[PDB]
């Protein structure tokens, strides 16, 4: 009962009763403008994890006086699962231009996601926008600084800004002349958006279902949904209703749908077809998140609204936390790998509180100090011996939340021909040999586009084009395979040569065959599953689990606090960590 | 409505109205008894992968006089996931001892399948019994023949049966020795059988709940269930209903209860606590199968009655796909991965109606054939291209049918001290140095026990003990860590050394550290999802999947036949592979 407004609460971002503070103004507060609240008493703190949730939580406890040690377990890198490949002075470079770089874990940020877009601004870092959807170069202008942050709170009046308006930066258009490749049959966006009945006759859809795209489908399957918290107005947007029963509506949603996998939701609330779920489950998100719970499709990572603007990092997303370690390279130990935490809570009486043991990847390393933030995954957690044991529900959950298996298959273009016109495959086509062109005129199409990415039922899935060229660069690395579960367990049992062939060929299907000749032979990969200090890509809570224990996941056990995205509600975001991050660097600094 | 009528045929192994005849008699009789019907037309038949159902399959087809290719992609082992680690005459031994072996896959046998057991009779192999629970040692005579395979169909007394009875065979007592150890707390089963408080108080389990076992809880949970199709006699023993309502019963099983999971189900359907369900998860079956449909637990590999009788093949598991290995050494072609699939269905007109393209594991290699049986796994037949496509409802099978991810690591003792008493502790123990004994009275009693295994809610969860010893040999191998998903993800990604370290010390949190002394430092491991051949242990239906589309899973696309494990709904068994490769034959047979 009181279960479920506390839920609402932490994922609203809701203080406690009765002042009702907005957490993310208190976060932007502390982040951004003021660093932590006079220390008090100067504690030795260690934090467990370089990914963005232990670098924000130790640069903020460094800069208030704490003695802040940061184990890593990884040898050579920060950052966790914000990882760009990149020439590293010295490796090898990851592609045949040593310019190009890609990313191998988060790739945008929106603009509803403050904390993190302001922190990368005070970081003195440049964004680009991150096209969801491929734009018209010829429109907009992105020379103008970039907009300020801006985030409206849900309170009286109050809103909290980065800087001063940036009126003269205009957003190019949406030109969605990208492709949707389901069931052997291919259609622009833009073609589908008009007349969807091209492709969801092709999932065998009938009636009323087939004139709808599936982002219509969906929108409407949850307006009732929304209606428990939110009134549409007049226009019609949506307004949040007054504060009480818009935190009592958004408990009654917890309430009435955290049982329901969003597929069940799907198919017995919204009453969907099977054939409208399989292509809902192809076009706009996957078919992983249909038996994962309603709130994580709800909030995770998927077309948001088209209302919205995302951002990347100029230099990779890898500048964010190594700009943030640069500043901490006092505190950050590498290659140290927590197997065991050992925790007083009223080692032992008088000495230290808490008692951590790394192993290298000097056989064995004891740390110790007053107040300890593991950050580390729950899939990491897992093995640590801990001792005395956490409460019952913390380890249960432990135990019990799972994270998604994802990978990534880039592969490097000499040019960017997906940009290309038909004529500028003629000129360029042929530049290379005599009639190169004629030659392949498997023939599909130009492209001719710029950002965004195309969608496709084979195991490439998910296939995005570089928003922005390296400057000084003439080619590209696209982002060919992006998939999940059994799809990227396959794709990581193929040899290196194997795996790249398999990502060209499936590109091939949507794009043509003749892009096989500006592939430089390079790729990179990113199994997210195997990579030992993540084992995943994302916590993913399962039906009911978020009110069966997920209260617990953020509870600090004695010394022990936590922090990650798995302890936020926005599950596979970055701004989830820094949230966290936040969270626990004010709580213990506290004591 | 006809679905579901047709799911519960499927699953009943019933024919055809208005016959419906018992598929099993029919497998039964071809498999074991006369070999397939007369072929009539002697045809060319491709069949892909050499897993147990495309041996049964080819040797079926093959001595009914058809011309038989089977193509294998692995090139030096049959049997897909029947595998043991054994000494090759090439290769070292897996383990410290040569003479030694245990599984990588499929290890035990149940009495209610049939075809299997006969199958291995047939072959002139040899099974022990499998201890499912620990047993008493002194009790029961093995010494006698095994008794014969017996079916009771569920038709008119038909029955089937193997050979005469041998009454002088007795199985031995269950002694229930073994451990549960969850929340840090540690019984014996027997203790926890006549007090579950002792471990279910540790699950937070309150009130009727902590006084029942988890396995009493669950089949009380299902009664009503049972109700649909049966009638729990006067003893109270469970009778079926006679045939219409026994089938109409099942048919409204499907209809009621395909769109749960087993946790709703137990949350929402039987009212249990989310501690009785955490509980279940752990001690029962894994918090694996929660979250997948009902249907997968109330049959796939689970504590199914302590009624029931398990066996094992006397050699390894491998003897039975390799001795029909050794039958077809003229079909079976090695090294060969399908990578793509033609076919004609009214290559081309007049010609093949088949072909198959493979790849090596001499750049590819053609066949072609009238018709073929496709075993491969779902997760494998995803990554071929085939044309023309297959109906809409199989390809979003192949797309949908996720395969779970399990782990198997093996650690080799040099004694069976699973078997001690502490007599036996000191006498060997001492044997070995002055004090050793001593030295270690981490003090766990001994555990004393003959097959069977142990269960734990640290990452090794299920420990299983070799039902007998190897003969001739002082030691034997444990089965020391089988776990999923998360657990399973992060055994895979620990270095060789780290990972068997790991499992040793959980062994230790059970058993005592004193076990140390007799690791001979052999492990082996098996990451069923490192395998590329399979990418995980077993097909799992989320819930409504089986109705969305089993019954397009089992369809023949033209000349393409399909047979396996996940065309069976014995999801998880030898047997489900073995029906369905029957079932194959004889369709093939028929032209
Ligand atoms: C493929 C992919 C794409 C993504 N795309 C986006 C996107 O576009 N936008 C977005 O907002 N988010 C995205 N994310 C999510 C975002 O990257 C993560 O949610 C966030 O970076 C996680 O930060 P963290 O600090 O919580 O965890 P992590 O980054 O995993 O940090 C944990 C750290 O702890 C270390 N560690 C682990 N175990 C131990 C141990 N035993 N001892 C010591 N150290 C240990 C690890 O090495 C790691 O450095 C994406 C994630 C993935 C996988
Ligand atoms: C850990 C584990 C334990 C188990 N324990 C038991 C148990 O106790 N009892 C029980 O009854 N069952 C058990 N099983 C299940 C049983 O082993 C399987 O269900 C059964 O062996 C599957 O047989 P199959 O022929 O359907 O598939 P597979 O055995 O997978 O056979 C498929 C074959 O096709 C080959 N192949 C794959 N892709 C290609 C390709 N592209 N081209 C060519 N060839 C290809 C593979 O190499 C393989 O040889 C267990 C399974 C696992 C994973």
């Amino acid at each position: 009962e009181m279960t479920y407004e506390q839920l609402a609460r932490e994922l609203l971002l809701v203080g406690p009763a009765p002042t009702n503070e907005d957490l993310k103004l208190r976060y932007l507060d502390v982040l951004i403008d003021n660093g932590l609240n006079p220390p008090g008493p100067p504690k030795r703190i260690l934090i467990v994890g370089a990914g963005i949730a232990g670098l924000v939580a130790g640069d903020l406890l460094t800069r208030a006086g704490h003695d802040v040690t940061i184990l890593e377990a990884n040898a050579n890198r920060v950052g966790g699962r914000i990882k760009t490949f990149h020439a590293k002075k010295g490796e090898p470079s990851p592609f045949a231009d040593p310019a190009q770089y890609a990313e191998a874990g988060a790739m945008r940020l929106p603009s509803f996601h403050p904390l993190t877009l302001a922190l990368i601004d005070k970081l003195g870092l440049k964004r680009r926008l991150f096209f969801n959807v491929d734009i018209d170069p010829q429109t907009g202008n992105q020379d103008a600084p970039v907009p300020p942050v801006f985030y409206k709170s849900f309170k009286d009046g109050k809103t909290w800004t980065n800087g001063a308006p940036s009126p003269e930066f205009k957003e190019p258009d949406k030109r969605n002349h990208t492709w949707i490749r389901t069931n052997r049959e291919q259609v622009r966006r833009a073609q589908y958006a008009t007349d969807p009945s091209s492709i969801n006759e092709g999932f065998h859809l009938t009636g009323c279902e087939t004139r709808l795209t599936v982002s219509d489908m969906v929108n409407q399957a949850l307006e009732p949904v929304r209606d428990y918290y939110s009134v549409k107005q007049d226009d019609g947007t949506r307004v949040n209703k007054p504060f009480k029963e818009w935190l009592a509506g958004w408990a009654d949603v917890v309430r009435d749908f955290d049982g329901y996998s969003m597929g069940r939701f799907l198919r017995e609330y919204a009453e969907f077809s099977d054939e409208a779920v399989e292509a809902i489950g192809t076009i706009e998100n996957m078919t992983s998140e249909l038996h994962l719970a309603f709130f994580h499709s709800f909030l995770g990572r998927s077309d948001i609204d088209p209302r919205a603007t995302y951002w990347e990092i100029e230099g990779g997303s890898r500048m964010l936390p190594e700009t943030l370690a640069k500043d901490l390279r006092d505190q950050i130990v590498m290659g140290q790998r927590m197997v065991r935490l050992e925790y007083y809570d009223p080692t032992g009486p008088g000495g230290p509180a808490v008692a951590i043991q790394t192993v290298p990847e000097a056989a064995t390393q004891t740390w110790t100090g007053d107040l300890a933030i593991v950050t580390i995954p729950f899939s990491s957690l897992r093995f640590v011996k801990v001792t005395p044991p956490f409460s019952y529900k913390k380890r249960r959950a432990v135990i019990e939340t799972h994270y998604d298996q994802a990978t990534k298959v880039l592969l490097e273009f000499s040019r960017r021909w997906w940009e290309f016109t038909e004529a500028d495959w003629k000129r360029e086509l042929d530049a290379i040999a005599p009639g190169l062109y004629d030659y392949y005129q498997g023939v599909r199409p130009a492209t001719n586009a710029y950002g965004g990415g195309s969608t496709t039922d084979n195991p490439n899935r998910f296939m995005y084009y570089p928003s922005h060229p390296v400057p000084g660069t003439q080619g590209g690395v696209v982002l060919a395979a992006y998939s999940w579960s059994d799809d990227a367990a396959r794709w990581d049992s193929f040899d290196d040569a194997e795996r790249y062939g398999y990502a060209l060929e499936n590109l091939q299907s949507v794009h043509g065959r003749r892009i096989e000749v500006f592939y430089t032979g390079a790729g990179q990969t990113q199994s997210w599953l195997r990579d030992p200090y993540a084992c995943g890509e994302a916590a993913v809570y399962t039906p009911h689990q978020m009110t069966a224990f997920h209260l617990d996941v953020v509870r600090p056990e004695g010394p022990v606090y936590f922090a990650g995205e798995h302890v936020s509600l926005k599950h596979a975001w970055i701004e989830g960590a820094v949230e966290t991050a936040v969270r626990a660097a004010i709580a213990v600094n506290e004591a």
